């Protein structure tokens, strides 16, 4: 599933 590394990818580009 690639949907839980967007829960961190979205922090990274905050």
């Amino acid at each position: 599933i690639n949907l839980k590394i967007l829960a961190r990818l979205a922090k990274k580009i905050l």
